[PDB]
This record gives C-alpha cells, sequence and structure tokens, in this order.
C-alpha cells in the first residue's frame, strides 16, 4: 500500500522546529495499490483550539470558525494510524507533514514512536528535484509537466492536493 498524503496547518515557523506551537487542521490522505487509486481514503479537518495565522490562511482559506465543530487530532489518531500503518508514505516536502504528524502524536503522551518507525517514508519532492535538477518542482509546476488538472486549486486543501500529487506521483512513476 502506498498513501499519498498532505494536510494544512495553523502555520509554521521560519526558525527553529517549524511545527513548535502550531497544529494540524486537515489531513487528507489517499490510497493506492498496485499503481491504481483504491477510492478508500481518510478525511478529516481538526479543532487546533488555537487561531490560523494570516499567512496560512491565505494559502488554504480555512476560517477558525469552521473548526469549532471538528475532532480534535487526539480523537482521530487512532484510525489515523490504523490506516497509514505499514504503508509507504508519499508526500511533496514530506519532512514537513511528517513533523506536524510526530509532533501531535507526542502530545498525546500515548508513547507513539516515530512515523517513520511504522511506515516507509517517500519524499515525492526530493523525487522531483532528483529527475528534474535545476527546475520548477513545486506541485503545480509538476501539474503543468504532467498534464494534471489543478485548475479547482485557487486554494490549496489537504485531501485536494494528495489527490492531485497522486496523479502526479503516479506520472512521474509511471
Ligand atoms: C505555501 C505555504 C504554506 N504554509 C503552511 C500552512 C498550510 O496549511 C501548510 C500546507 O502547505 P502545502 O502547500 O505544503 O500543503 O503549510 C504557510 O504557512 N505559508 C505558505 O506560504
Ligand atoms: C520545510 C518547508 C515546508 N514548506 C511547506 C509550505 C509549502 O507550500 C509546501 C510546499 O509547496 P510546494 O512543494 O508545492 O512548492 O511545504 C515550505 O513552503 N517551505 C519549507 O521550507
Ligand atoms: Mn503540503
Ligand atoms: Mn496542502
Amino acid at each position: 500500500r502506498q498513501i499519498v498524503l498532505d494536510t494544512e496547518t495553523t502555520g509554521m515557523n521560519q526558525i527553529g522546529a517549524h511545527y513548535e506551537g502550531h497544529k494540524i487542521i486537515e489531513i487528507g490522505a489517499v490510497e493506492v495499490v498496485n499503481r491504481r487509486l483504491t477510492g478508500n481514503n481518510f478525511h478529516v479537518y481538526l479543532k487546533p483550539d488555537r487561531l490560523v495565522d494570516p499567512e496560512a490562511f491565505g494559502v488554504h482559506g480555512i476560517a477558525d470558525e469552521f473548526l469549532l465543530d471538528k475532532p480534535t487530532f487526539a480523537e482521530v489518531a487512532d484510525e489515523f494510524m490504523d490506516y497509514i500503518r505499514g504503508a509507504e508514505l508519499v508526500i511533496h516536502n514530506a519532512a514537513f507533514d511528517i513533523g506536524f504528524m510526530d509532533y501531535e502524536f507526542s502530545l498525546l503522551k500515548r508513547d507513539i514512536p516515530k512515523t517513520n518507525t511504522f511506515c516507509k517514508v517517500t519524499d515525492s519532492l526530493a523525487v522531483a528535484r532528483k529527475m528534474f535538477p535545476g527546475k520548477r518542482n513545486s506541485l503545480d509546476a509538476l501539474c503543468a509537466r504532467y498534464e494534471i488538472d489543478n485548475s479547482k486549486r485557487t486554494l490549496h486543501g489537504a485531501l485536494l492536493d494528495a489527490q492531485i500529487l497522486a496523479e502526479v506521483y503516479l506520472a512521474m512513476t509511471g
């Protein structure tokens, strides 16, 4: 199993641990088996209990009010782990999302091990950079390169981004 994943957050830090003090507000993950999308995905919006930074809002457009009635990371953590366990996670700039995931897992105080100890982690951005050195390798740049539709991506979304990356990664490794 390959799980193409993405997350949206309240923001990030430019110095020090990028996730410190921030929270995941959306998790989007899509399953790929034998190079085919299975359709069995994972998608949740989470209540951060903190405000979304303006810069972050400018990217995903997810309002603070929309998250008030959502589950907390603690409430979705078990099913989330059941879903990703043992798979190869494919993430564009993996260190970003993995950092946030392990951070949130650690706050649960359940002795949950690091994600890369129970999941294989593949950074699709590193893969793209290796294949296309000296070129633009953002997800949008890769969409144009592989003729993938990203017209509905004015604002970024975790599931939306994961789905697009899945198509891009399948083409990049096809
Ligand atoms: C592109 C970008 C993302 N982010 C944070 C908030 C987003 O929810 C999260 C998602 O990045 P993404 O395009 O890698 O899915 O990263 C910023 O804080 N500023 C930015 O300029
Ligand atoms: C570690 C890190 C993560 N990120 C997050 C926010 C970006 O939108 C996302 C990557 O977007 P991109 O691979 O589509 O250009 O990852 C950065 O932008 N810069 C960084 O240095
Ligand atoms: Mn992302
Ligand atoms: Mn995203």
